[PDB]
């Protein structure tokens, strides 16, 4: 702490704000999901598996915009914790299909409840028009960075 | 892959979009910063240290909206890689002040260049008015989730 000033060399604050928002939501999700052992992004992988049963690790990486190594490590942990089953694919011998276990089906509703609670917090004091606007413009930002990720990966 | 439908139980797509955008930018930053050994958020901690020399681990955690354990692990790695020096604080015996090393001062400009390049990608095809709007509304979202993080942490 001291006397501060704006950073003149950074063209925009937009990614700092996106990092702040993202670290904050994940730090808070780390509190809620510690007891369930779903902290550090685990709940993210789980929801996608529940929403798309049979998805494979490659598809799951592409959906989440991370590399396969990240996905592999997270899937191993979720299997060990009994949230996911993997089965070798019938047609590609080194693919796996991911499926949710009976356990994770109860948690799924819990997770979605939590997401809607975080969503409500994000939108505190938003008008409906602001909601729509920011929703749409984030989509546009998202698609730009998606495109780049497919080129660069 | 198959035939899909919208998830009716999720009040909004906004945090999915924020996760997509954030994972994508970090996955891309993991490519650019692999050679410098600044992947997995390391470059984030480093920039804050360069921008605020003398900052301590507690302040740095609060600025980045993560818990102190995360910060400690990242700082240890950055010291080991020679990007940061830590010194015990004169007045709180178990605080440390973080400072950038000579090495990291060259990288800092590189990192900021990269951030401006990512920013440009995010804003591809944006009008000036859209830029301002999304910038402002993300700030508002950010502040809501900040508040909650201070309550819950």
């Amino acid at each position: 702490r001291g006397s501060h000033m704006l950073i003149k060399t950074l063209d925009s604050n937009i990614l700092r704000e996106v990092g702040t928002l993202s670290r904050a939501v994940n730090s808070i999700n780390d509190i809620k999901y510690k007891e369930l052992k779903l902290q550090k992004g685990q709940f993210t992988f789980l929801t996608r598996i529940c929403e798309n049963p049979g998805i494979n690790l490659v598809e799951l990486s592409n959906m989440l915009k991370v590399d396969k190594a990240t996905t592999t490590k997270a899937i191993q942990k979720l299997i060990k914790a009994g949230y996911v089953d993997k089965k070798q694919d019938k047609f590609d011998k080194r693919g796996y299909n991911l499926t949710p276990t009976d356990k994770s089906l109860e948690v799924y509703e819990l997770i979605i409840e939590e997401e809607n609670r975080s969503i409500e917090i994000c939108f505190d004091n938003f008008t409906d028009e602001e909601k729509q606007v920011v929703t749409k413009l984030l989509e546009k930002m998202s698609k730009n960075v998606e495109n780049e990720w497919f080129k660069v990966k």
